[PDB]
């Protein structure tokens, strides 16, 4: 059972506008409850296989072939939305005959039925036209098309003209009757084209000039030739020709009577009566340079093809290379790919369950496009800055069975208003899933009922169907019910963090207890597992998307049901660990896209805090969302917005207040629940092994949070106590974080051992040395690298001069470790751990003390850390000072460039900050 929906959009208009009037229907399905029409409530109990839609009226094919009608007004346009008829009528249907096709024309309504009979009805007549000479005829022109003697398929109409295509590789063509003057050589009868033969033609598709033919492996078209080869042919038109426009929703003839010399201006036509008005020249076309003869499109060799619709552009092709998607626009003058565009979403889930759902659409010249995927949902497609894909919003839709829309123009508009003259009609058959519905609606009662009665029919007729068929439905952007709760469990408002920083509607509750709900449900338990392990269009996983969308209670709760579930299934291989980590984040997964690092770096934006002030940070540069002048954005803009942007650090940085709002929806204006936070953070270490797995930059998560710690510390001091809310505190999350972290033998054991043989830096030169000479590998893995962790050392050192804490916590943990005499090879672990760390520590000490004259707080925090440590940092140190006197006792001392020495601290930083935080080689591409 599906539903009836009309959309109205004038034109001409953006893609925003277009996804505007969809979400518009989209909250008047989710939050204004149900409204319908009596007259269609007889097609909402039907598969509608075909929807078409004329002038002033909308036809329907069902599955039983048959055909029915309405017609509508659309009052309002733009400087329900559409008023219906009373009575719907049918296709009178005595001789009992099933119709396969139907299509719209400007006057008539064509249907080609299972016999291959050609039925035409007048959109004036309440009666469709048949012969009384001829009762086997029903198309007045079917004798001059010869189309009596073959059995008919294939049809495609538009506004103007139409194409139609038997089973004997046969093709014709004409045009309506309002343009019957001018048919005399616009149109060919059924030939047979011999460059086409050799496959059958699967799919026709007319644009309002030329038409498209799409076979099993190749493309060709005909037609009218279009503006742009107009150029080469005038490289100039004499009086006296004859031509046609289409405009303002009207097609007409006139005649020209001017000479043109520049064929860039508009024309005054005389008109042309069919028993003088100024139009363009670009909506003008000359007849009395035509492609009569079908020409072949340039595509790559071995490459899929899914959908094809024609427009005014162009031809848009959605095109299947391997296991990858691209979308094409192709350009009727050179024949080539004019526009390739990647999705920048995964391709998996843009093929979906069947790729037969996979379809253009599109209604003539100015209209939009629509695209749906292999899922029934509409993708939504808008342009950004640079000429590629954005990010798609998704819209919570449920799939389309069918979808038609069609060309409008108004009746008798005022002189004196400014309102558009034609809109698109769209209709729209969306299906209904009711538990989805329900879900979308925070609705506790009816999720309950729905389970209670689920649980019954279980246990007394014992029909499994309907829950297996349930199981696979889907929504937007690849997501099941489980995504959908998150999805409606993200938080809106700071009121909450607003009023607990002092002196220190029912939508959300009812959606956690529907997430509790179907966390305990009996009937649900077999396909649970399958549930939480399954990807979005994003590639996340429910408590992914419960993480990345700020809703930690959620995660919470999944995270508890993951635990629960994950143990009753060991049985045989793919063990616990192997279902709790498919559960929580799976294999083939992008650093950058790890629970654990984005819950790290998920903190306030920095307009929170800032207004418009004119403080000193960090400044980020985006070439896709346009923030490239004046525009600026703080640095979690970097990290949470921008994630597969051009992002870029700007070195010459002046004062900037974050204008990432105005250009973009900044995901990080709202902070979520700190004690649901710092609560994750606590199970995810203790469960889990995602901290030793670095990020996309090559860094370890201790290395990142010191980082952030010494950015904040500068930057958070220049802030004045008293568009969006600028009333909250500066965050503090990364000190209790790293003071967590610290106290754990994963997170310290990771990070002092990095670079060392059992662990891999992406952005390495010594990771990937399998392809080279054996010498070269020897060579290559005798040394271990050290310049992650003299940097982490650096960064807890000389740039923390605000807090002891972190480091006493980690000799706090080192010298724990190191007293264990419980589990065997805990003490030269913990040894060997100190070694390096001492090792480091001496590096920096050495430095800073050589560069430092004749005690400043690195140097006292160095010796701290060499009392803590005294038995083993009295021989790391005796082992540096060997290695420095090496080279002198020799005499093979490298000469240098004497130096002056720093009077003062600050210089001795700036010094060392150029030594430490460097990279190491990246390999070779
Ligand atoms: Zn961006
Ligand atoms: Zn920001
Ligand atoms: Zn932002």
């Amino acid at each position: 059972m599906t539903s009836i929906h009309f959309v109205v959009h004038p034109l001409p208009g953006t893609e925003d506008q277009l996804n505007d009037r969809l979400r518009e229907v989209s909250e008047k399905l989710n939050k204004y409850n149900l409204n319908s029409h009596p007259p269609l409530n007889v097609l909402e109990q039907a598969t509608i296989k075909q929807c078409v839609v004329g002038p002033n009226h909308a036809a329907f094919l069902l599955e039983d072939g048959r055909v029915c009608r309405i017609g509508f007004s659309v009052q309002p346009d733009r400087l329900s939305p559409v008023s219906l008829g009373e009575d719907l009528q049918w296709w009178p249907d005595k001789d009992g005959t099933k119709f396969i096709c139907i299509g719209a024309l400007y006057s008539e309504l064509l249907a080609v039925s299972s016999k291959g009979e050609l039925y035409q009805w007048k959109w004036s007549e309440s009666e469709p036209y048949r012969n009384a000479q001829n009762p086997s005829l029903h198309h007045p022109r079917a004798t001059f098309l010869g189309l009596t003697n073959e059995k008919i398929v294939l049809l495609s109409a538009n506004s103007i003209r139409a194409t139609v295509a038997t089973e004997n590789n046969k093709v014709a063509t004409w045009v309506d009757e309002t343009l019957s003057s001018v048919a005399s050589k616009l149109e060919h009868t059924a030939q047979t084209y011999s460059e086409l033969q050799g496959e059958r033609i699967v799919s026709l598709h007319c644009c309002a000039l030329y038409t498209c033919a799409q076979l099993e492996n190749s493309l060709y078209w005909w037609g009218v030739v279009p503006f742009s080869q107009r150029r080469k042919m005038l490289e100039l038109y004499h009086a006296g020709a004859v031509a046609f426009s289409i405009s303002a929703g009207i097609p007409k003839v006139g005649v020209l009577m001017e000479s043109v010399w520049n064929m860039n201006d508009s024309c005054r036509f005389q008109l042309r009566s069919p028993e003088e008005e100024q139009w363009s020249l670009r909506e003008v076309v000359f007849v009395e340079c035509f492609q009569r003869t079908p020409k072949k499109l340039c595509i790559p060799e071995k490459t899929e093809i899914l959908a094809v619709n024609v427009d005014s552009k162009g031809v848009h092709a959605v095109l299947k290379t391997g296991n990858w998607v691209r979308y094409c626009i192709f350009d009727l003058a050179t024949g080539k790919a004019e526009q390739e565009n990647n999705f920048p979403t995964s391709s998996i889930a843009f093929l979906g369950q069947n790729e037969r759902n996979v379809a253009i659409f599109t209604a003539g010249q100015e209209s939009p496009i629509i695209l749906r995927d292999g899922n029934g949902t509409i993708y939504p497609m808008a342009k950004d800055c640079m000429g590629g894909i954005r990010d798609p919003d998704w819209l919570d839709l449920p799939p389309i069975s069918s979808l038609g829309m069609g060309v409008h123009s108004l009746i008798n508009l005022p002189a004196n208003s400014t309102i558009k003259k034609k809109a698109a009609v769209i209709i729209m058959a969306v299906e209904k899933q009711t538990l989805m519905q329900h879900i979308l609606r925070c609705d506790y009662e009816a999720c309950r009922q729905y389970l209670m009665n689920l649980e019954q029919a279980v246990v007394l007729e014992q029909n499994l169907q309907m829950l297996q068929t349930f199981i696979s439905h889907r929504c937007d952007g690849n997501r099941n019910i489980l995504h959908a709760c998150v999805s409606v469990c993200f938080p809106t408002s700071n009121k909450e963090t607003k009023e607990e920083e002092e002196a220190e509607k029912d939508r959300k509750a009812n959606a956690h207890f529907i997430l509790k709900l179907l966390c305990d449900s009996v009937v649900l338990q077999p396909y649970l597992r399958e549930l939480l392990s399954a990807k979005d269009a994003r590639g996340m996983t429910p408590f992914m998307s419960a993480v990345s969308g700020r809703a930690y209670p959620a995660a919470i709760t999944i995270l508890e049901t993951a635990q629960k579930i994950a143990k009753a299934e060991i049985s045989s291989s793919e063990k616990e660990e192997d279902v709790f980590m498919g559960m929580v984040c799976p294999s083939g997964t992008n650093p950058d896209d790890s629970p654990l690092y984005v819950l790290c770096c998920n903190d306030t934006c920095s307009f929170t805090w800032t207004g418009a002030e004119h403080i000193n940070q960090d400044i980020f540069e985006c070439r896709t969302c346009g923030l490239l002048e004046s525009l600026c954005c703080c640095t979690e803009c970097a990290r949470v917005c921008h994630k597969g942007h051009d992002c870029k650090l700007k070195r010459t940085s002046p004062t900037a207040y974050c204008d990432c709002w105005e250009k973009c929806k900044c995901k990080t204006l709202i902070a979520g629940q700190k004690s649901a936070r710092l609560d994750l953070l606590y199970r995810l270490l203790t469960a889990t092994n995602l901290v030793t797995l670095p990020n996309s930059r090559g860094e370890h998560l201790l290395l990142f949070l010191v980082q952030t710690v010494a950015r904040q510390t500068v930057e958070h001091c220049q802030y004045r106590p008293p568009m969006p809310d600028h009333d909250l505190e500066p965050p503090r999350f990364a000190q209790l974080a790293l003071e967590r972290v610290l106290q754990d033998w994963n997170a310290l054991k990771s990070m002092i051992m990095f670079g060392s043989q059992e662990n891999k830096d992406p952005l390495s030169a010594s990771s990937r040395i399998g392809h080279l000479l054996p010498e070269e590998q020897v060579y290559l893995n005798q040394q271990s690298g050290t310049i992650r962790l003299d940097c982490f050392t650096h960064c807890l050192i000389v740039k923390c001069t605000a807090d002891i804490l972190l480091l006493d916590t980690l000799l706090g943990t080192l010298v724990k470790e190191l007293q264990n005499k419980y589990t065997p090879g805990r003490r030269e672990e913990a040894i060997a751990v100190t070694m390096r760390f001492l090792r480091s520590v001496a590096r920096v000490f050495v430095i800073l003390s050589v560069e430092m004259a004749s005690i400043p707080q690195p140097i006292g925090k160095c010796k701290r850390v060499f009392q803590a440590l005294l038995p083993y940092a009295v021989e790391e140190l005796c082992n540096v000072a060997e290695s420095l006197i090496v080279p002198v006792r020799m005499g093979i001392a490298r000469p240098t460039a004497p130096f002056t020495l720093a009077s003062t601290s600050i210089d001795a930083m700036q010094g060392s900050e150029e030594l430490f935080s460097v990279e190491p080689l990246p390999p070779r591409p």
